[PDB]
């Protein structure tokens, strides 16, 4: 709960306010984006609002488990999309920021 609080107040907050965060703020809306294959290819969907709601309602038992959700979020993007896709560049940049902030965790 020392570190979970970091991930809430610092990591999540900074990722959320970064301008690349917007595709990752809600779950993928497959109807609106017309991706009928998405939730078949991506079996463990994850997004920043889920991670937040999960912190807010104390779903996590350990910092490690919150970190793995962030990583699933990014790996989901890489699996569904292609190298050189705009969405993949955004995700890689958010991932860099993410590591940057992990380095400075308590
Ligand atoms: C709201 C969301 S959620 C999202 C995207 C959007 C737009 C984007 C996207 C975001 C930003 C830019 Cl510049 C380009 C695409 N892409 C899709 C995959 C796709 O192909 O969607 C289109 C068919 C392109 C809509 C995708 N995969 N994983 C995620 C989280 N997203």
């Amino acid at each position: 709960t020392n570190q979970l609080q970091y991930l809430q107040k610092v990591v999540l907050k900074d990722l959320w306010k970064h301008s690349f965060s917007w595709p990752f703020q809600r779950p993928v809306d497959a109807v609106k984006l017309q991706l009928p294959d998405y939730y078949t290819i991506i079996k463990n969907p994850m997004d920043l609002n889920t991670i937040k709601k999960r912190l807010e309602n104390k779903y996590y038992a350990k910092a490690s488990e919150c970190i793995e959700d962030f990583n699933t979020m990014f790996s989901n993007c890489y699996l569904y999309n292609k190298p050189g896709d705009d969405i993949v560049l955004m995700a890689q940049a958010l991932e860099k920021l993410f590591m940057q902030k992990l380095s400075q965790m308590p």
